[PDB]
DNA sequence: GAATCTATGTAAATTTACATAGATTC
């Protein structure tokens, strides 16, 4: 695991520093669009729990 | 406070694109 772990990393990070331009756009715009829908599609039990963890994230924020 | 976007990790189909956590923007 930490062998394919450490590798997977490695080829990605490979990846992202060598990105054109539009390579990283696309990759941007596609995990906002992945995102949007997830917001769009959350049952009012997972707003909640998101909710939640956005304000312990602000408090833990405000703290340091 | 909450919407929105993104850096990061990695499950699943070497490379894609999903998924989470958390950072930014309003």
């Amino acid at each position: 695991r930490a062998t394919r772990l450490k590798r997977m990393s490695e080829y990605a990070a490979k990846r992202l520093s060598s990105e054109t331009r539009e390579q990283r756009a696309i990759r941007l715009a596609r995990m906002s669009a992945y995102a949007a829908r997830r917001l769009a599609n959350e049952t009012p039990a997972q707003r909640q729990a998101r909710l939640l963890r956005m304000s312990a994230y602000a408090a833990k924020r405000q703290a340091s």
